[PDB]
């Protein structure tokens, strides 16, 4: 599924986190009864407080909040595979798009573009929509987050040679492998 999590430096950071936390809440190959109801983007939203997976997204969210660019860079690919069904299984691909670039007269105010409410609401809607339609499944699987850029981000080892890489294998945590990679792209 290819989607576009665009908006603005701040809205983008949130767009990805909420969209990413959604895949976990909707799919969650091994979440916990700790979700949280949050009302934003003009509607209600759900998220997980799993510190473990959060620790992973937390470090990435920090880099996302300020990797080291300010122009292009804006592509992501989530790779999830079923370790107990048929290998690959789900792939949430979402790109980003920054508009109205600027720095002066910043100020913490702007109001997310109406399209953000509809665009972001439609995202969480399609994720949670299939979930209910899903025959309550999960099994053990692998999870990897990718960040595709456009010749505008040379994240050095500052991350970890390629984002973190956690793994699992407990007869209850399902899941099996978790990772995050920064991919580079040209036009």
């Amino acid at each position: 599924g290819s989607i576009t999590l665009r908006g603005s430096a701040e809205i983008v950071a949130e767009f990805f986190s909420f969209g990413i936390n959604s895949i976990l809440y909707q799919r969650g190959i091994y979440p916990s009864e700790t979700f949280t109801r949050v009302q934003k983007y003009g509607l209600t939203l759900l998220v997980t407080t799993d510190l473990e997976l959060i620790k992973y997204l937390n470090n990435v969210v920090e880099q996302l909040k300020d990797w080291l660019y300010k122009c292009s860079v804006q592509k992501l690919v989530v790779v999830i595979s079923n370790i107990e069904s048929g290998e690959v299984l789900e792939r949430w691909q979402f790109d980003i798009e920054c508009d109205k670039t600027a720095k002066d007269d910043s100020a913490p105010r702007e109001k997310s573009q109406k399209a953000i409410q509809d665009e972001i609401r439609s995202v969480i809607r399609q994720i949670t929509a299939t979930v209910t339609f899903l025959p309550l499944l999960e099994v053990s699987c692998s999870f990897d987050l990718l960040i595709y850029t456009d010749k505008d981000l040379v994240v050095p080892e500052k991350w970890e040679e390629s984002g973190p890489q956690f793994i699992t294998n407990s007869e209850e945590v399902r899941l099996r492998s978790f990772t995050t990679t920064i991919h580079k792209v040209n036009s």
